[PDB]
């Protein structure tokens, strides 16, 4: 019974593994990083920036979008404050343009001030995506407007990725505790280590031929390709983008050292009742993004060209890793 | 044989798992923290302080039963002072007591002191629960006073906890070896990994319908909810509430930091021949009770959240725990 | 499928395992260390310095040579200098010689100039030897001069093993992320720990009767005897042999510390667009090569008498490892 | 076959794995610690000084003999001085002494004067037992001296235990490359986890009625009772008697601490051609052998008490452990 298979399952994190170099036709300068979210929504390269007051504001959203990618605009402002972000991405050039939300009361009239203002994606954002309270209000947003591209999250399991998807997402993002400002682990003792997480979501999302989004614990390009790999169809990074110019924090320096503030959605700083999930830390200026992201992209290209990845596709369905010890 | 089972067993500890995000309907405010440990005893969270020198007084006892929890008053003291501790508790509310008694001679009169001044449950904390002298005890315990609720302890296996339940105890302690005082593996080269020492436990206990309390290796909440999923009916915590000022030790000062001296009960300073199987340090000052627990048991209640458990009945029976790598 | 066969494959590095010891009736002072890698090469030690610029010009190759083993120059300087750079080693007693070359246009006349200046053996020194450019390479070196052994690389696999021994290479290079300064694990995610990437590609040499080469992750002479042990007819050194006197880098001093400089192939520094896989540092003198050799074989040939293994045949074929924690 | 059972093996070493407490009748202070070696040869406690320089000389043997143990003199002297610390043993109560031999040409006049002086044992000391050199002395030496107890090594296996024993070996002594002091793994890449070298050698013995020597890799007190319970019929200390005042080596003091030098037999020091298998240290200076024995034979005494093991025939026979991770 369910008291017997307590612990029979066994999961994996980014360290874990490594891919297996295959047969190569195409060189990584030439490798296809495209990939198809949705109907309405496709990227140049597979990266979004996070749904973060650390994160994404218009200028990182912006610039994201201006390298191929996508940015989440957080919901911790004010409504109209959020609402006038989404206009300035718009105005920027026709640029594909990400929002957060939440399931409380000031949702309902969040969500219409954010489509208003010519929005392609809505981020239905909270910690525990399997909850009731979430799946009644990704069947509500579907319902009020359908014409809008819906992201629901976040989860770890293949059941709770059939349930979000049976309720009117689009796209299902996984991660239970994986990033590296989380302490979920620590304080609530529950995570699914991420390369498991996005395999299981993955498995469950190929029978319904919807996106999966591969949220947290990238700490390298590196585990950019090992989290695509695992069937991710595109990666969210947090920590790797808080250093850059383009996120809402101010540059401040200590001991001649340039330091950015990055802190989790769930830390005390960021809430300002529930217990904190995240802890508040500090990360050195990165410069321009567009530095950062041609770092990052360089790494997804040659591990493609080492697994002979044409295109995402190929490597999501044919990409085979190995399992080592530390 | 016995000789080819030697190494056949495997172990888990708190480190090694985590639990998996599970449908929710019940958020953490609203989970109940409530469990039943026998007839007459039923605490309000499922926390226990430890019957420990640098742990539990009357003063942490009178605490902990306020915040809906209970406290062990430890045995290093004489057998009139002992007594005295329990009255105090009595007389601050009609609060719950528990107290720590041993197998030597002078338990017999301390036993009987105990119960006259009003305790609820009588706690035979041993080294080794399945030795003779305990079983022994267990029964002598039960005859002479069997209105008092008796937990005996500590064991690591179904055999151990097969045995004191058929003995006379209504509660088993399940702890060879976790505690982080503790060098019992270090000195006697034994123990089990508290998570699998729990499960073995809890898997007997269940076949006798009997409680089992977690005792030991509890570094944050996250284990709190990890140690009653594997099978715990409550938790036993000596380290994480050794540095409140409602502990019996003195507040110290070193290099401008607030300090307070937490000391295994088989230390050199606590024994005043046996060979030490514990340590003495020190342990940051935390402040009231009141705001550790309230720390504690939110991650309890958000864990709880993740994994739709609306009680702890429910995180016992249907909880389900991933394994994990370092 | 392939979906359900991604994560399947269990990898172990040098740090996982250990050689049993067996019944000896050699002493190691007299095993030996011989091995015909080709028909017209044959080493007295199975070493090889590394095709790297901080690592092999004609000083380290005439030392190689002197000791028993082989020197790889490396391919990043000018076609005339590179030329001249095996001219030298052969007019210092008639010695084995060995150079790397590209799958660029430059290669054509590069391997032109280095045969005619009486070069042994040719070495395709790539990132990813399982790619089509160095498959048709490989080819073409050998339609055009079959005279010279051509060794071919890099690879990790049986079936990349066996399409460059199809293509017309005489000895495969074996190493996908193991080396010291490499960091194509963390930059492209890819990589197969080096004893079994030596392991499966020498299962795949047996059924050729070819030759192949363990390069990379050598910290010690005990990874030398593990990697031959593995599979591994002569293993490459970089960083144990960087630090020797009669590699090209020029001594410096820090702190009253002499230093010599190692940097990876396709780190910033040696490329002087390509993504860096590689990095810089600065490694300890060590001295004359002559010394450190003598270090290094006194612990293979110690290993061999632990063994019983008389050759190097009699390690690869018959010695047992035992796999461990750490 | 030999190619496909290459990496077949899986060992343990001390920290893997832990004594599983069981039903208990015995005291610790009550707990029978005698064991019967040989015919002529029975300790009081299993603890046995190692035959190194920096370990055991006739101060350290007399010490060793009177706590109910035995030590081993170095064969690191002259001919005529290791004949003189025999004697000096036998003098002081007519206690029980062994010395050390090699397989070299000083050998057959050197085991004269040490049976001719009063010695009980002698120890066949090498670094890697199971040698033809090894095999062909041990027939020797039984063959000229049936009457003294002759214990051989050091070896790791079944086999090699199963050949000493049929050459005239009484006693086989278990260790390759478990030592404090050890270098053999790193610099030979051989050597087998020591709880997995001790069971394989006992599995072995307990089918000639023989005794093992657990020698090397114990750390404290908890790895004696381990390597007990694993097979061995008695432990050999090196670096937890090398700084009591009883060993050879002088006390020194640095920075207002008291140290005492502690090296291997293999080390550039104790040789004074071979690669060196061994390093030269400094340990803490312990005091008084007596005080050593007591706190290490207390943890030993403790966990025979947690396992129910009345005499060690009842651990090495009956005693379960439990493996686990990092
Ligand atoms: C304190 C705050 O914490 C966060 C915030 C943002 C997060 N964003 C992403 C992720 C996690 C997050 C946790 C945790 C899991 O990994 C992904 C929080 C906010 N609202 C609800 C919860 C909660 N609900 C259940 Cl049920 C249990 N606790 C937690
Ligand atoms: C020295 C002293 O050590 C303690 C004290 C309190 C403990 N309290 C809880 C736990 C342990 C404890 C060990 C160890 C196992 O984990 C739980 C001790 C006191 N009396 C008996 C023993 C003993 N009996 C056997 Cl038999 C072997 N040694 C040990
Ligand atoms: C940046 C540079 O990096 C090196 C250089 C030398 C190496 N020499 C040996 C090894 C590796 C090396 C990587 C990596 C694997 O381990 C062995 C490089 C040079 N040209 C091609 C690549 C490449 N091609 C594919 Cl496809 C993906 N990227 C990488
Ligand atoms: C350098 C010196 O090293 C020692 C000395 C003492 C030892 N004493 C105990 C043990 C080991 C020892 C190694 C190593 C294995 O663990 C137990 C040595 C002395 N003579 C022979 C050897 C040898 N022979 C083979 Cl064949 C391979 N090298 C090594
Ligand atoms: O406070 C928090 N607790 C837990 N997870 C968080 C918190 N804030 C954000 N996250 C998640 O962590 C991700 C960032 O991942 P990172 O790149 O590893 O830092 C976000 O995209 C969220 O899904
Ligand atoms: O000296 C000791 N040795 C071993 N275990 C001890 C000792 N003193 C107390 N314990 C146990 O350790 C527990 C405390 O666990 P902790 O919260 O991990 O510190 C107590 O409740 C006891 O069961
Ligand atoms: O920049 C680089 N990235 C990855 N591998 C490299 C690089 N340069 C050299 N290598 C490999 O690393 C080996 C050196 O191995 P080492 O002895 O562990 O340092 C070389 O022989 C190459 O095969
Ligand atoms: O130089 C050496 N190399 C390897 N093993 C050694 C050497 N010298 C002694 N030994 C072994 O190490 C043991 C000491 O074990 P220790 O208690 O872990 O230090 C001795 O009894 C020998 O068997």
């Amino acid at each position: 019974g369910s008291w017997e298979s307590k612990f029979a399952k066994e999961s994996l994190t980014f360290d874990d593994v490594l891919l297996i170099p295959a047969q190569s036709d195409i060189l990584p300068k030439d490798v296809d990083l495209s990939v198809q979210l949705s109907d309405k929504v496709k990227l140049n390269i597979p990266v979004i920036s996070a749904g973060m007051d650390t994160v994404t504001e218009s200028k990182m959203a912006i610039a994201m979008a201006r390298q191929g990618g996508l940015g989440v605009i957080h919901k911790n402002m004010g409504v109209e404050e959020q609402a006038d972000e989404v206009q300035k991405v718009k105005r920027s050039g026709g640029l594909l343009v990400a929002a957060a939300i939440g399931i409380s009361k000031d949702t309902d009239i969040r969500a219409q001030k954010l489509v208003e203002a010519g929005v392609d994606v809505l981020v239905i954002d909270t910690a525990h995506g399997h909850s009731k309270g979430v799946i009644d209000q990704v069947k509500h947003i579907k319902k009020t407007y359908p014409e809008i591209t819906l992201v629901a999250g976040n989860v770890a399991t293949a059941e709770a990725t059939k349930d979000l998807f049976e309720a009117g997402a689009d796209i299902v993002k996984v991660g239970i505790g994986p990033g590296s400002i989380c302490t979920t682990r620590v304080v609530a003792g529950v995570g699914v280590p991420q390369i498991t997480a996005i395999y299981d979501c993955a498995t469950e999302a190929r029978k319904h031929g919807k996106a999966i989004i591969a949220d947290g614990g990238i700490k390298f390009s590196g585990d950019i390709i090992k989290a695509l790999a695992a069937g991710g169809h595109a990666v969210m990074l947090g920590s790797l983008l808080a250093g850059t110019e383009e996120s809402p924090g101010a540059t401040e320096i200590f001991q001649g050292r340039q330091y950015k503030v990055y802190r989790g959605m769930g830390s005390l700083g960021a809430m300002e009742k529930f217990v904190p999930e995240g802890i508040e830390g500090r990360t050195a200026y990165k410069g321009a993004l567009q530095d950062t992201i041609y770092q990052l992209m360089g790494g997804v290209r040659a591990g493609m060209g080492y697994t002979g990845s044409h295109d995402l596709r190929e490597l999501r369905e044919e990409a085979q890793f190995t399992r080592m010890g530390p």
